């Protein structure tokens, strides 16, 4: 049976392509169709060890994992196919005490998270895993119920759910050309005939790259080798009535579990002895390879190997059965690309996994809610197919690759930084400037200083727990800005410039708050239909119809991929430009920035002349620049943007200027502690799909009754009438040498209830200060909480914000008692 015309291709019958299709069609999709070249798992899915962790170092992942171990558990229940999902649990292994720094930074991290995980000593990992070498255990990371799976039989399962639910799976059917339609359908051939799809989602492995060739597009994706080991039986293990738990060994650098009375290794060997598939990328993946292995490699893992044999000492009278080596597409940062695709309508991608096996029921689902509502379920911005660019060439993709791979089992700390692949191509002439006198930090392909040298202080690199080499650098810009004047690089936010005849219209639709009026600036969200925040954005009116918006550098394509779908589902008639590498922009900020600029502009910078969030043109020193009143510091300042090549020579003749004033240089992390004194939330910490923007506080910049009917505007209303249950607030507390960062646990009374969303020191309090999510009732002034850092409690106030009050409130406040006063 063939369909001619289907709601949606799916290419590629992977477990992530199987997954997709039995979540689309459960939740009532008709007219699914999945293209397959040859065979279920023909790709990476059939060779996989199958280990299927509750654990995710990072965030919102986990529930990724979560939901594909709750779905792998009732799999049998609903097809009549067992899938062979061994649930004895997995301990992560510390033998270091930075190691067990790392447990405890991953268990505040994940309390506030359904994710059942725990810190256990030597004495309940022996009790688990008794044939380990307990030696130089210090503790372990222990979640229960999770393990591993057979890949064929839950692909298998998957497949039989998604024809129970009427999904039509065709193989040998593959893809050899896609013809996009103006209408935004698609024409999809193969040999076995065509098909017309409302929509297409490429999930098709090591082959992703080769299907976004067909519409014209380059996926950063490059195949690796990896190897595991697997051991005959061992008598030891045969006598356990119990299974073993997985296990990972981190300072080894594999993983490890029973296979039937055997055992299965896998090492992530370092960087220079790792290999992967230059060669696909140069020319293609050859013809004919499927269900297909590379020759085993022994020799390029022996280190691990040995470290395995001490670490579980049967293995050294053990045989090995196989040696299964195989490929699996890595995006550059090991995190795949899961969503629709910015500049081509109606495609989709799920490509680049590292974990396919673990991550494939949960971004089936993910995928499938977004794929029928129109917006994530939950924010999964880390694996937004569009945070990588034009910065991510081959090389960079090679490079990085084998860096995520090799950095597989190292310790993760917060702040972390990578430097292969590194610089990228886009800098400006600023980078070499400032590149010996700052510590450059890595933003979606952009160099940016996070802090600056001071003489005689460490410059390297010291990634801790607790705080580092930057912590008075860092007090020392704060200063710097708070006394004086700072220049910061701000060039990597993404910017669009948006005109046509509809784009008043456009905006007033996309956005909560009132457009702008020409010649002035502000704040604005760009909230989905169920009236969460998927963008935060500062709209800039500059000529009649004619706006800047600006973005942070995570969310530039995020965001136009948003506004351009509107348009054009709209009918909206526009004209979009991403103008993110065109321009460069500097803040200088402090109270001495109008001095500084003033000797450099014609321009009247007084007060009662520029006023907060005006936009004018002007020249600085005869460079052209737009000038817009506003500081994410809250202090006095202007951004300046301008074109590129200018920036080198822009910033020269501002520092020059301001010799006088004592003019410094100032980073990000300076500016996240002005910020955060300031109470400006942060989209991405403070608010994105998972908020609507009242429970984030951001109701100042969102005007429910203005006329045009915004998009959120009625779900926000029924929000608002029902009543917040939590509320994002500001916290201080004292610690003594560790400040929060963000998604740390919130307790009150033995119970946790809510988390922080961001965190720094305040030099001016000289105590800790985070952002938080807690409920309403407990979201009083002076409320006592806790805020769990590295396994240790500090008791915590909830401030009435801001801490520090900005610039134009303080100018306000003065400028009004004045008034008063003169009566
Ligand atoms: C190699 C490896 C991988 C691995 C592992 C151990 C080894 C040695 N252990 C794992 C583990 O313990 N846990 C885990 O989560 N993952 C593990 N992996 C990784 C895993 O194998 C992969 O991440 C996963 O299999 C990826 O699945 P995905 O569905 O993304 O990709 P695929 O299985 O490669 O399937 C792609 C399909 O697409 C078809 N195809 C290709 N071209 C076309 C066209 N033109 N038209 C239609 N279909 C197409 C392929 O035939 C393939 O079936
Ligand atoms: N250009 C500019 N655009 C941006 C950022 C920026 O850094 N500068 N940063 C991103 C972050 N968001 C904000 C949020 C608040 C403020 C801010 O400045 N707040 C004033 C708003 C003034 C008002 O409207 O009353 C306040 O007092 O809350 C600036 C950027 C988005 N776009």
């Amino acid at each position: 049976e063939w369909k001619d015309r289907a709601e949606t291709v799916i290419i590629g019958g992977g477990c992530v392509g199987v997954s997709l299709a039995y979540h689309l069609a459960k939740a009532g999709m008709r007219d699914v169709v999945l293209l397959e070249k040859s065979e279920l798992t023909a790709g990476s899915t059939w060779h996989a060890a199958g280990l299927t962790t509750y654990f995710h170092p990072g965030i919102n992942l986990k529930k990724i994992h979560y939901d594909s171990i709750k779905l792998y558990e009732r799999l049998e229940e609903e097809t009549g196919q067992v899938v062979g999902f061994h649930q004895p649990g997995s301990i992560r292994l510390a033998t270091t005490p930075e190691r067990v720094d790392e447990f405890k930074y991953q268990m505040t991290r994940t309390n506030w998270h359904a994710t059942e995980q725990y810190i256990i000593e030597p004495e309940k990992i022996h009790e688990l895993f008794p044939l380990l070498n307990m030696d130089k255990i210090l503790a372990g990371l222990y979640n229960p119920g999770d393990g591993h799976i057979d890949p064929y039989s839950l692909t298998m399962a998957l497949a039989t759910g998604a024809r129970k639910y009427g999904v039509l799976l065709k193989y040998p059917a593959p893809v050899t050309s896609l013809k996009p339609r103006p209408d935004g359908t698609w024409d999809v051939e193969t040999p076995q005939g065509s098909v017309r799809a409302n929509r297409i989602v490429n999930a098709a492995g090591f082959w992703a790259r080769e299907v976004g060739k067909m519409i014209g597009l380059d996926h950063p994706l490059i195949p690796v080798q990896h190897q595991y080991v697997v051991t005959s039986t061992i008598p030891e293990v045969k006598a356990l009535k119990r299974e073993l738990p997985v296990l990972r060994d981190l300072e080894g650098s594999y993983y490890l579990r029973q296979e039937r009375d055997g055992l299965l290794f896998g090492p992530y060997e370092s960087q220079e002895k790792m290999k992967l598939q230059a060669s696909w990328v140069a020319h293609g993946v050859p013809p004919g390879f499927g269900k297909e292995l590379f020759e085993s490699d022994l020799d390029r893992i022996t280190e691990h190997v040995e470290a395995a044999m001490e670490m579980v000492p049967v293995l050294k009278k053990a045989d090995i059965i196989n040696i299964v080596n195989g490929p699996i597409t890595y995006s550059p940062d090991i995190l795949p690309m899961v969503g629709p695709h910015q500049g081509v309508r109606n495609y989709w991608v799920a490509i680049g996994f590292g974990y396919g096996i673990i991550h494939a029921g949960g971004v089936g689902k993910y995928l499938s809610d977004w794929i029928l509502h129109g917006e994530p379920p939950f924010d999964l911005i880390e694996l937004d197919p569009n945070r990588y660019g034009k910065w991510t060439t081959t090389q960079y993709t090679e490079a990085k690759a084998r860096e995520s791979y090799g950095f597989n089992n190292i310790v993760g700390y917060p702040k972390e930084e990578r430097f292969a692949g590194r610089p990228t191509q886009r800098v400006s002439g600023l980078y070499k400037i400032l590149e010996s006198k700052c510590s450059m930090g890595f933003h979606a392909g952009w160099e940016q200083p996070h802090w600056f040298y001071k003489p005689g202080q460490d410059t390297q690199y010291r990634p801790s727990f607790r705080r580092t080499n930057w912590f008075r650098p860092v007090g020392s810009e704060y200063k710097q800005v708070m006394q004086r004047v700072g220049v910061i690089d701000l060039s990597p936010f993404g910017k669009f410039n948006i005109k046509g005849q509809d784009s008043t219209q456009l905006l007033d639709h996309l956005c909560a708050n009132v457009i702008p009026k020409v010649g002035f600036t502000n704040i604005s969200h760009m909230l989905t239909p169920r009236g969460r925040v998927y963008a935060e954005l500062t709209v800039s009116h500059q000529s009649p119809g004619e706006f800047l918006l600006i973005t942070g550098s995570g969310s530039e394509l995020h965001d136009l991929r948003w506004i351009e779908e509107a348009a054009v589902r709209g009918g909206y008639d526009v004209e979009i430009r991403n103008i993110t590498d065109e321009l460069g922009v500097l803040g200088v900020a402090g109270p001495y920035a109008r001095r500084v600029l003033q000797k450099l502009t014609s321009e009247d910078l007084s007060d009662d002349v520029f006023k907060f969030l005006q936009t004018k043109s002007l020249k600085i020193s005869d460079i052209p620049v737009t000038a817009i009143r506003i500081s994410y510091t809250g202090e006095l300042g202007w951004e300046l943007y301008h074109r590129r090549e200018d920036s080198a020579a822009l910033y020269e003749r501002i520092m020059n200027a301001g010799q006088e004033e004592g003019i410094d240089n100032f980073g990000t992390y300076a500016l996240n502690a002005l910020r955060l004194e300031k109470a400006f939330r942060a989209w991405g910490s403070e608010m994105n799909c998972d908020t609507n923007p009242l429970e984030a506080g951001l109701d100042y910049f969102i005007k429910l009754n203005k006329p045009a009917d915004f998009t959120g505007k009625q779900a926000l209303k029924q929000i608002k009438a029902k009543g917040l249950k939590r509320r994002l607030v500001c916290l201080t507390l004292a610690t003594d040498d560790v400040d929060p960062e963000g998604n740390e646990s919130v307790w009150y009374k033995g119970k946790v209830i809510g988390n922080t969303t961001s965190g720094s020191y305040s030099y001016s309090i000289q105590k800790s200060l985070a952002f938080a999510y807690v409920p309403v009732e407990l979201s009083e002034v002076g409320q006592q909480v806790e805020v769990e850092l590295l396994g240790k409690n500090y008791p915590a106030t909830i401030i009435q914000e801001p801490l520090v009050l900005t610039e134009p409130t303080r100018t306000r406040l003065q400028k009004d008692g004045r008034k008063s006063a003169a009566l």
